[PDB]
């Protein structure tokens, strides 16, 4: 299958020439050859979106959310193809990618209904005779770097409420979902954007994202991966005095404290922990209990985990794990095992490999000294940690460099909120997984999980600037020179 | 006389033993001698600040508002001592010191004034039975590092209003006006806030400014001050992932349209231009007119910089200009005429220099490769350029790196809008100054200039993050394990 | 044509039926419902039964339902238009932008559901926490004019709808197809039994129980001044609130320093469209002396090409005709008063059935009728004033307050002249009823209170809930003796 | 003593002659003459203002915040004349007063800090080449009408947030309590506002506020009273198409459930329910308890009330409560318990009643047809109803024409937001009392507790109006005439 760039209104060929075969994490086999893009493709997508920018943010915003619209029409008619790639490429199982498609769609909805409505502000004015006002505005051509864990989603939550709100993109995927970047182009070509305010460049971050990143006429960059990777590209984007928004990783805490129903509190804390095999970064992490439920918590808890039924994700709509997205990530969960084993934790199931899929590896009795803890483990395994009052809850809960989301299960309003207040993220949820997801709230870590917000609004607050701007309707004496009456 | 850091609640002398002495940029004479701290003197500075975080995060708005109030009535009865300092330490005229010194009461009332306001949402939730909010949390720890042309007002803008919304302030004040920044430590304490909360350190930006920006501690950091510098900050700010505000360096147009009042558009012209000696972010640097009045404008304009006076600031009340604030800006100045006259431009007045001060040098028949057209003029010498229609003024204006402020001088609707929604910049007004400036209104810039705003509400959203936080209040059945029901 | 009520159409109770013919030439169009008290009572009765599944439903569900009707809207496009031809004497090109508009109102409607937000507090109290929220009122009652039966409904309709509320629906006598129609569109689309409602009444009946019934939250009515009046007062009995969209007299003002072509041809429009049946209509033209002449010559000169016909016979029709006779007999009252008190008839004045010329007057004073009332039809005056200060005084003379607009190219009259002019709305260098379905649009003084168009639309339709949460216990003052 | 109106910068006598004597509703003593002004007088004051109007709503914000908080020097240096009339005038207590006075420095302080942050908004066009923007202007004068019971910060919410924003004040207090408002004139006047911006008016209702209610140079009317005097007013307003602000009556339920703390529950009941002799618009005055604690709590309540020291509010600080308003009030209070025992209920305690002061009367075994469970009740008799579940404490809480506040106490998360998203009413609050206020929040009821909000920005809602404008930068081609 022949996978092009998408540049100034057409698919064309790298300007390398060079190409890439992109495997299935299912069985390896071959999916599609893919582009090897270097600087230049960037450069050429960078200078086409420059060009579009003008009539893009000056036509009114009502005609960008037809073009939104347009957009979502499209794609309500391509859902099968989205799903069958983000399962056969991805790894995702039925379930996941149905859920991934449907908030997809929710998010260019979304995208479409607010573009009219991003206000400005009229403002009291402390001098005489003067309108004091201020108007929002587009940053420009906007970086849109993504990873490939929820690849679709990620991608199409920065690009449409970037395009809403008058910028023009430069997209790069993960090289491990570069297909799914190649669906959106797709997509957004059979709705019949403009040349040049949507673009793709398949190709490595360190060559085509550090020339985006690194490019004068990019105004901003929005990016989702890991915290180190983040804080590579926030260096790099200094240079050029553009802004970022950086979506990084996460260690959420799931504290579940002791007047719950127990079983309910097991079947979430699976979902939230082990949903596309753990493979979420605002997955539940580390699991926080109170000593009077931990026996029973722990017993249900590995007897739901025991339930999981694990196979090629193309098979049927049951399936509740598909694989690891390569063999890469097999190898890392096996060290964050060791490590555990070595430190003198207790192993309660699972934890072999076959292939790229990995059994989920439970672990009871560590110490904060476990890379399970001190990491973001990315995968299947998960440490439970028992605590003896909230107090001790709240400190396993913040003993992290993480600060992205978490929760709290419990019937006590005190508890709750108290708890809430005292874990440093940002986000977090009383009485659901911390996973928890709407298209326009405000969604984004503190700590190492990043900076900024995305999501209706704060899409547009990340992708936009406020510009003061003032009439003055009477004439006024000046101090200098003070010879002058 | 001597000066002293100002950390936990109390005055000290820096760890290093090391003193540096200020002398006055109106005669050379010894004004007072001030620390030399050093990297130890700014860690002691960040962990007070770090202790005495948690307490006042946590008390009502009200609170911290009474402490602001506080603040205020103090500054009211400094107010001649700081009028004193910055005119022989800075250089300011009376007018001009008296300006900063009623913005800066205003500054103080705004952040107390806004305390108790700055709002969350509650939003509506896509899902059944969903509590879903938005609160707003102080960052923690805020550096503040200020330049040295309106020390004052630029730094009580960042430390107000970074306080009242409940984070936490380590101070860095600009090497050549460190008297300022005592005194303002000085009214800090006097209002007695708690230790920890407030900090003065004063020592060389590139180890006391530096030790700030890449501790850990620090989750924030608000600087003003050259681009160059700006991009280095936010380099190495990048190692802990804080964020930043980035108040940069402007060279703002000021355009004059053909239908003007040309004596009132020559007396503006020249008080935005000048005043301060033309040491001000958003001074009129770039002066841009129609050729229809032209030669009008232009005798005009250099008739009234004849009047200017420049004499000892201290001298009385009526003085126009005063000295630079060091050699280095005589020197610099003079390269730029150098420049200019090296590339044929017609040197209209001005030019000659004694010690630290400087005859305003205006020029004509430039091109767009003058150093005083691609450079920051942070000084008298200001060229201008005759144009032929809008869209030239237009080309010209946007022609420069740079993007803080700008101006548009005319009578008509038409004309002033199609121009301002067509210049590039942060703020922009249309028939007044250049650097109108209000105490709660977005100010800030964009390409060149820096990120964010600073002003009332928007200085609160640099330092604070926005929170998600959710209840769900019916419980739900999940997806995996799929066999069970 | 019947009543929807509870998610069927049927007969009214009183059995009594009437029927509608065309201002165009007096033809039947539809027998009509002619119901009374009790019709409205049911369908009140249903929108409140129907009010709790429909306000507890997540926004995202209500926004499905408006998309759902926007589509059906979309569907029955070519049959709104000749409804409001035919029904109403609308133009083609009149008919076809009120159901454009309405397109988009429906929309924006939807669109801004899932967005309206409370607000969260600081707190005075420590360990409190402090939020606001957004709550529908309930049954609203949407009671509405014939002149634009259409996209008037549908702002009030679709953004009510959109935020929680139940609704009663009661359109004016003169178009009551056009209601009907609606009615067609929102059950093709599928709604809840109960939550939308129309009963095809008289004002003073129907209307009436709707205004005074206790289980209506709150009334949005659009109509003449003293039915504003009437309406408010008779609502105050149950404590109800009301949206009060009125009358309006709208000033065109005119400086000398503009294109007078496009001045004039701007004027003839906003003057005249719809037969001047517009409550934002240019109803008193201001120019200053200096153009005056040359202003009106090019008026005059735009006025008779104009084209009065039979809306059906073909799109470049400029002119139909007015709602009904008493609507001409009217018109006949103001250009007789006018002329009786020294005015000068520059052009027009010829009626014919329910047709009638646009009629243009000069040298009148403040006590001619066409410049103490609204006229709400093609009868227009012409004022010419010596300066600014003049303009804004003759503006300003006046009841109403809706509207207004000043055409000049210098910012500084531009500005100081609306800051000046005392309306709810003001538009420089453009016509005086613009309008979008997002802005916050109504009047002041005698045009009433209030205003629609999308969040503010919500504002009018739902109330703020202030709700705490305390976290730590404290002691109280009393008893004292603890 | 004698009181004054001050109507255009000047104390004068009324236009009548006529004056009255306020008494103590404490002892009887006479406490000062004050005016019975007719509507030539409240006329005088409306035109004051009108004329007042321009100067006022066109200077910068900042400069109405400037004599905002020069109020709130007077007011400061004021507190305690402040309080000993709401004492002596009123019949607060010490604590009372002070509660009262305090929050009434930070309405005052509340009303200055916001008046140069109230912002409109910019709006996206549909249109090209649109500039589309929307303004906030001041309505113009505003008729400010108030009750007896919290006399001081009622009338003070109002006045200057109302005059923060540009708006012009025609105040007519209570005839209950006419020399705080007095007070609040001598407040502005020492203020040093412009003339005619603020302007006090002292007479009957009837005639002094009808006239306000009914002037055509009236923009708006801001009225705290009873419902009834709300439908009134809101009616006769119509006439002008002027708009409202009507904050009238409550019936606050207090829903205690099973999961709490019941002594610190009654403790907070006992508070809650009878503060200031339950003369409160949200006292919790119907109390709504669970059975599975409902003897524990009932015999826990009344034994605080037992503990209440009804006294002379004048002779210490620790006095519990002082006497209602008048002689009617304690009149009607009869008729409440009158009606409670001949339809079966049973009286725990109170009733007994001397001058003007009537010890709580607690009732238990009362159904939905009690005067007490259908109507306001003002003053100190309180209902406890005892329930089965969630279900039934919902149900009982709906049961009236009010909505003004409410409140529940549990520790139970999911039974507290589940109950206070079915309860009907403007405010809600979860393990407080029923009467939490703030100077900046939104206050304000629903069905008969009145129309609009009140606090901060709300009031400024309520005092000002929306202004859509454009500015339209290309020329464009219109439709008519077609010929073109
Ligand atoms: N906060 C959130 O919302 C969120 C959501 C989901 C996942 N995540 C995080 O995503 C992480 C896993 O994703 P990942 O393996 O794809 O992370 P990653 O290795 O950092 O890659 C992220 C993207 O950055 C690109 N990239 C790599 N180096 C670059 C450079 N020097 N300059 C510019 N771009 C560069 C990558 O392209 P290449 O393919 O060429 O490497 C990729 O598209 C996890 O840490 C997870 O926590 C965060
Ligand atoms: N956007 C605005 O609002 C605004 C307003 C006024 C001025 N400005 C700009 O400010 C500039 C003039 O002031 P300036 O010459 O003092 O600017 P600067 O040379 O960049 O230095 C300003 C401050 O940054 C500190 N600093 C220098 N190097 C640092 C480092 N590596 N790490 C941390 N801090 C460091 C300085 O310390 P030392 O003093 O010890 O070197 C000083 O406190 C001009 O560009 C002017 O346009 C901008």
């Amino acid at each position: 299958m022949k996978v092009a760039n998408y540049i100034n209104g057409e698919f064309k060929e790298p300007s390398t020439g060079a190409f890439q075969v992109k495997t299935s994490p299912v069985d390896g086999s071959k999916i599609a050859e893919v582009p090897r893009s270097g600087r230049e493709d960037a450069r050429e997508a960078i200078d086409s979106a420059f060009e579009a920018l003008k009539a893009w943010a000056n036509i009114p915003a009502i005609r960008r959310a037809e073009y939104l619209y347009k957009m979502l029409e499209v794609f309500r008619q391509m859902k099968e193809d989205f799903m069958k790639i983000l399962t056969v490429e991805g790894g995702g199982t039925y379930r996941k990618v149905w859920g991934e498609v449907v908030f997809t769609e929710r998010l260019i909805q979304n995208a479409a209904e607010l573009a009219r409505h991003y206000q400005g502000r009229v403002l009291q004015s402390d001098s005489e005779s003067t309108i004091s006002v201020v108007f929002k505005r587009s940053k420009g051509v906007v970086g849109v770097i993504t990873p490939w864990n929820y690849p679709l989603s990620i991608s199409m939550k920065k690009i449409a409420h970037t395009l809403a709100v008058g910028n023009t993109v430069v997209y790069k995927p993960a090289s491990d979902t570069p297909v799914t970047g190649w669906l959106i182009a797709q997509m957004v070509a059979k709705a019949g954007l403009p040349k040049g305010v949507f673009n793709l460049v398949i190709g490595p971050g360190p060559v085509v994202g550090e020339e985006i990143v690194t490019h004068k006429r990019v105004a901003h960059v929005t990016f989702t991966g890991e915290s180190s990777t983040g804080r590579e590209i926030a260096a790099k984007a200094a240079g050029t005095l553009k802004t970022v928004t950086l979506e990084l990783g996460g260690s959420d805490p799931l504290i579940i404290l002791d007047d719950v129903d127990v079983d309910y509190a097991a079947r979430l804390a699976v979902f939230a922990s082990l949903f596309h095999q753990g493979q979420i970064c605002t997955s539940a992490k580390r699991i926080i209990v109170h000593k009077a439920v931990a026996d029973k918590f722990i017993e249900r808890y590995v007897h739901y985990v025991k339930m999981l039924r694990i196979d090629d994700p193309r098979k049927d709509e049951k399936v509740d794990l598909g694989p690891l997205i390569n063999e890469r990530q097999v190898a890392l969960m096996k060290e964050f095992v060791d490590d555990a084993v070595s430190r003198g934790g207790r192993l309660l199931i699972g934890g072999r490999s076959w292939g790229n899929f990995f059994e989920p590896a439970i672990f009871v009795d560590v110490d904060r000294n476990f890379r399970i803890m001190r990491e973001e483990v990315f995968g299947p395994v998960r440490p439970i940690v028992v605590v003896e009052n909230d107090d001790q809850a709240v400190e396993v809960a913040n003993d992290t460099d993480y600060g992205l989301s978490g929760a709290v299960l419990t019937n006590n309003v005190n508890r709750a909120f108290r708890i809430a207040e005292a874990v440093e993220s940002g986000m977090f949820h009383i009485n659901d997984v911390t996973f928890l997801e709407e298209s326009h709230v405000p969604f984004g870590g503190i700590k190492a999980s990043g900076v900024g917000r995305e999501g209706g609004e704060w899409s547009f607050h990340e992708t936009t600037y406020d510009r003061w701007v003032t009439v003055t309707l009477r004439t006024r004496r000046f101090p200098i020179p003070s010879a002058l009456k």
